[PDB]
């Protein structure tokens, strides 16, 4: 079949954070994220008290158990797992940098809205408009949800 998901209820669980933001600010910048591919098909994110989640997501400096470690005060601001079970579905943000609400440092919300669109099965388009664009893309943080070709991408995953 395809590597993505066979369910459309998946689970969360945060284990860290970013010092610039709190941790109810961290799961409010998130919320807005799981709601725009809750829009683009019937899927939703269900969180969790007790058992490693389909997504665990945590804040790592270098070397974490990837083979891909992170880079430091620029580059690679966040690094999502493809669809899985174990490291599967799990995203990783860098400690090393700053992150913030606005422009200065990284926008959580539009960093997380991309990445969550890896654990679902999708890479990095590059598409004038895209959202999986590979370079930090600034989309205005005010009902956006994702551009256009992330939601025909979506659909193709849970199933229309
Ligand atoms: C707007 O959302 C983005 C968030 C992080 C990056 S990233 O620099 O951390 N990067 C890794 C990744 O998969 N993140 O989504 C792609 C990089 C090759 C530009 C790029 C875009
Ligand atoms: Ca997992
Ligand atoms: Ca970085
Ligand atoms: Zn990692
Ligand atoms: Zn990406």
């Amino acid at each position: 079949g395809e590597p993505k998901w066979k369910k459309n209820t998946l689970t969360y669980r945060i284990s860290k954070y970013t010092p610039s933001m709190s941790s109810v600010e961290v799961d409010k910048a998130v919320e807005m994220a799981l709601q725009a591919w809750s829009s683009a098909v019937p899927l939703s994110f269900v969180r969790i008290n007790s058992g490693e989640a389909d997504i665990m997501i945590s804040f790592e400096n270098g070397d974490h158990g990837d083979s891909y470690p992170f880079d430091g005060p620029r580059g690679t601001l966040a690094h999502a797992f493809a669809p899985g079970e174990g490291l599967g579905g799990d995203t990783h943000f860098d400690n090393a940098e700053k992150w913030t609400m606005g422009t200065n440092g990284f926008n959580l919300f539009t960093v997380a809205a991309h990445e969550f669109g890896h654990a679902l099965g999708l890479a990095h388009s590059t598409d004038p408009s895209a959202l999986m664009y590979p370079t930090y893309k600034y989309k205005n943080p005010y009902g956006f949800h994702l551009p256009k070709d992330d939601v025909k991408g979506i659909q193709a995953l849970y199933g229309p």
